[PDB]
């Protein structure tokens, strides 16, 4: 056994030979740091009993436990392997107890399969019987992708483990964590996963959400695969330099999907086809959002709103945090400090802005005839709370308002209660979207106001390395009871079920509209319902750097609308850090400046009406808003096809191994390269320039750099932004709200490749109606340039914007002087455009044109 391939047999304590001998493992304390001293022998585990059986979907096998000493308790003697060839690119296998039903995740999107095995498989499955292992190989090159033979299968009631070899160390994903780097290096590292309210800091703890998906780029050809584990129990994932990854969970079943693609993007697409593609956002949610914990008063909030509006900051959304509430209780507002809240909502709406309100799941249980508290009274009438282990008494915990009960969102009746609370509240305060927080669920006491009984749920045989080392820390008792089952099994599904219920509420409160839901806690598939933010970060340079991998990973997880608290939630933000963070933050798919209680103001205009920070923030937000049609089209592709929005360089440039590690730059889709300064004091950044033609976004000048590391000069007022040759970017003149910007003239930026060609597309619908894609009420058009000619082609034509929108400007980068520009509509001229040319920069701008959105055109020129 190569020591890199040793699978640790003593995950639970300091290794000893006595424990090693008792567990029947191998002892060799002579390795390098972190190399396990005690590791599994070659026949710990299961063997296939008798023959495999073909089924319509695939095959089954019966696995029988080989005699072994019971470490983490009640072992499963007879295991059933069920394998389904679900599609040419997706394999599913699950290991269950042949004799007993066990907890299975009741996912809202994924359904059971009742097909026949797919034809033309891109993969092959090999089963070894003595001992059991499962291998999945890529058919084209026989690359072993999944191979459990490196380790045993362990399957006890509260301890399940399976390992797989990996074909490379280009491994991305898992969550929710602060990984600091984007590529997992595969050095010995254990990542615990158990939804927890905790600071995203440098400690690598489990955080708010649970995401078991990873993607592996196999080699420079782009061939990639992914693995998803459908299990909601506390678990950890162990990475080691074999390379290999081990999943170790403390309940449920091992239900695995393996996805193959020809590129990293195809793997994400296959994963999202399974778990659910992300919602198309309201176009206004793409704008800039501003927020803080504790304005304290409506007057204070108004003062902030007003100075940022006075500054002409692009600024669509204002969030109201728990300070709007009457004593931090949901579905109230403070009639003194927030007196006149409804009037302020009208002011926002009149200014073309939106209000997003925070709503917490925990509900104050303080109600009497003297002073009733409606949401509690109504929820109690409907009996929709999470109960204690007795199965009948609502569990009492403590959150913002004091003592609280917790809604059981797994109960469909709970969604009815919740919907009605929102309806009642929306009648008083006409908010536009909902920010659901503290939904891990977060509890200010451990378990309940009376703690947690000692039993195998609260105190299991094995505890993964979750923060604080007890499952019930800062959450509910594990033996609490909900419709879908015990908190031990469904804890990781709380925020997911809450997002589903809040989407259901939206159906009534915002009829036929998308609205906007922002959630803290997530499970696989949450992006179908909600955006995410990366939680309670801190105003440090490390937190700035750590945000980009967090954004990229959530795009892999199908939650493309993701971002951190720009400038940092905890602590007073230094001007220089906030200026850099706003520059980068103009390019997060979810762009929100948010701040914790009591800290110095960090809203952009608070730095001074003529400050470098405000000027730079306005500048780059104006660029963001200019590219909103491009961004919105990226979201359309994420929703319809499963593409990422914020995208690693390697997804586009996988042929170039210099991109495999890059985590300080990222792309919007295929075409826009973002290069922030991320180091204190720096007016430069060490940047990678991929193998493409690149143009400076502002000047349009072609950079000399190609496929090389560069020192990019970025003074205090700059972030790197370059456009990829071969791409056409739709734009729209910016305004301070998207309500207004959407009415503005459109533009095209055509970034020519080495062959003087480029292609692009534009999706356009009404920006807010639900089912616009499903019901085919949209415009989709395609742009292509191949010399001397731009074609605008209409592929879907079932929405016509009433605002007379047209492309009134075409900017061509990397071109020789165009002459005789002519515009044809369905073959007919047209009215001579104006052409301006910069021969030093090789940039042409065509103006005095009017190409109506949704009409086909050819624009031709000579040289
Ligand atoms: C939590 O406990 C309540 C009782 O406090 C349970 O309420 C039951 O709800 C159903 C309505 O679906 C009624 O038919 C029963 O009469 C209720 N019981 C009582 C005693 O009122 C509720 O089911 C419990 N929830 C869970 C997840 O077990
Ligand atoms: O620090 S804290 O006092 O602010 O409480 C944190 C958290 O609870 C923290 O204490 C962790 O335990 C690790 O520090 C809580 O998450 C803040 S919530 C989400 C945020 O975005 C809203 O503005 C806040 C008000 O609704
Ligand atoms: C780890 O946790 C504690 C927070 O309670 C903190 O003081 C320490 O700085 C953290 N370490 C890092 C690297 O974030
Ligand atoms: C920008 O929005 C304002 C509304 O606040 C509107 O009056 C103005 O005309 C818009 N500017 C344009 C057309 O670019």
């Amino acid at each position: 056994v190569n020591e890199l391939e040793r699978i640790n047999c003593i995950p639970d304590q300091p290794p000893t030979k006595a424990t090693c001998d008792q567990r029947g493992c191998c002892w060799n304390p002579q390795g390098a740091v972190s190399v396990p001293w005690c590791y599994y022998s070659k026949n710990h585990s299961y063997h296939v009993e008798g023959n495999l059986v073909n089924t319509n979907a695939g095959f089954t096998a019966r696995l029988k436990n080989l005699p072994s000493s019971p470490v983490f308790g009640s072992n499963v003697d007879n295991v059933l392997l069920t394998a389904e060839y679900q599609t040419s690119n997706r394999f599913h296998f699950k290991l269950t107890d042949q004799t007993n039903n066990r907890f299975e995740v009741p996912h809202e999107h994924v359904q059971s399969f009742s097909g026949n095995a797919a034809a033309s498989l891109t993969y092959q499955v090999e089963i070894s019987r003595q001992p059991f292992s499962i291998k999945v190989t890529r058919r084209s090159n026989n690359r072993v992708l999944f191979d459990s033979s490196i380790g045993p299968l362990l399957f006890a009631d509260q301890f399940l483990q399976l390992s797989t070899r990996l074909p490379s160390t280009n491994v991305y994903g898992l969550g929710e964590h602060v990984h600091q780097q984007y590529r997992h290096d595969m050095n010995w590292k254990t990542w615990p996963i158990f939804n927890r309210d905790t600071t995203p800091n440098g400690n690598g703890t489990n955080l708010y959400g649970a995401q078991t998906f990873f993607l592996c780029l196999e080699d420079a050809s782009g061939l990639s695969f992914g693995v998803f584990l459908m299990n909601s129990n506390a678990m950890e994932v162990v990475l080691q330099p074999a390379p290999a990854i081990t999943y170790r969970t403390i309940g449920g079943i091992l239900d695995f999907y393996v996805f193959l693609g020809n590129t990293p993007e195809q793997v994400v697409q296959e994963y999202l086809e399974l778990i659910g593609r992300p919602a198309l956002p309201s176009y206004w949610a793409l704008g800039f959002h501003l927020s803080r914990y504790e304005y304290g008063t409506l007057d204070n909030m108004r003062e902030v709103v007003e100075r940022n509006r006075a500054a002409q900051l692009p600024y669509d959304v204002q969030h109201a945090d728990i300070d709007y509430m009457d004593e931090r209780r949901d579905f109230t507002y403070d009639s003194v400090d927030f007196k006149g809240f409804p009037e302020f909502v009208n002011e926002l709406h009149n200014n073309g802005q939106k209000l997003v309100i925070i709503v917490d799941p925990a509900i104050s249980n303080n109600s009497s005839s003297s002073k009733p508290y409606g949401p509690y009274d109504r929820g109690s009438d409907m009996k929709i709370w999470v109960n204690s282990s007795d199965g009948v008494t609502p569990l009492i915990g403590e959150v913002w308002p004091g003592q609280t009960v917790f809604p059981d969102y797994t109960n469909p009746n709970c969604a009815v209660w919740w919907t009605k609370e929102f309806e009642l509240f929306h009648n008083q305060v006409e908010f536009d979207g909902i920010w659901i927080d503290m939904n891990e669920v977060s509890n200010f006491v451990d378990g309940s106001v009376s703690g947690c009984s000692t039993n195998n749920l609260n105190n299991p045989p094995f505890t993964p390395r979750i923060l604080d080392g007890y499952l019930f820390c800062k959450t509910l008792c594990m033996d609490a009871v909900q419709h879908w089952g015990k908190q031990y099994d469904i804890h990781n599904l709380y925020g997911y079920s809450m997002a589903v219920a809040t989407a259901e509420a939206a159906k009534t409160v915002f009829p036929n509209k998308r609205s906007f839901i922002l959630t803290r806690s997530t499970f696989a598939g949450s992006g179908k319902f909600a955006a995410h933010w990366l939680g309670d970060n801190t105003a440090t340079w490390d937190d700035l750097r750590w945000s980009i991998p967090g954004v990229l990973e959530f795009n892999l997880f199908g939650i493309p609308m993701v971002g951190p608290d720009i400038c940092g939630f905890a602590l007073d933000t230094p001007e220089e850090l906030c200026r850099r963070w706003m520059q980068l933050g103009a390019f997060y798919p979810f762009s929100r400046n948010h701040n914790g209680q009591g800290y110095k103001d960090q809203d952009p205009a608070s730095f001074g009406a003529d400050s470098l920070l405000l000027n730079s923030s306005r500048h780059y937000l104006n660029i963001r808003y200019t590219l909103l049609p491009y961004l919105y089209t990226l979201f359309f592709r994420a929703h319809s096809r499963g593409d990422t929005v914020a995208r690693p360089l390697l997804h586009e440039f996988y042929e170039d191994n210099s991109t495999w590690d890059v985590h300080q730059q990222f792309l919007w889709g295929p075409g826009l390269l973002i290069t922030p300064v991320l180091d204190e004091g720096a007016e430069k950044v060490m940047a990678y320039v991929p193998d493409a033609v690149w143009y400076d976004y502002e000047t349009g000048s072609q950079v000399r750099w190609r496929k090389q590391k560069v020192e990019m000069e970025l003074p205090g007022d700059k972030i790197g932004l370059h456009l990829r040759g071969g791409y056409i970017f739709p734009t729209q003149q910016p305004n301070t709200t998207t309500l207004a910007s959407r009415k503005n003239p459109l533009g095209l930026i055509i970034a020519l490749d080495e062959n003087k060609e480029a292609k692009g597309e534009l999706f356009w619908d009404d920006g807010e109606t639900k089912d616009t894609v499903a019901n085919k009420v949209y415009l989709l058009c395609e742009f292509s340039v191949t010399q001397n000619r731009l074609e605008v082609n209409i592929s879907q034509s079932t929405y016509k914007d009433p605002n007379n929108l047209a492309f009134n400007e075409i900017k061509i980068l990397g071109t020789e002087e165009p002459s005789n520009v002519t515009v044809k509509h369905n073959g007919v001229p047209s009215t001579s455009p104006t052409v301006t040319y910069d021969s030093n920069l090789k940039v042409a701008i065509i103006t005095d044109i009017d190409l109506l959105l949704g009409e086909a055109y050819t624009v031709e020129w000579a040289h």
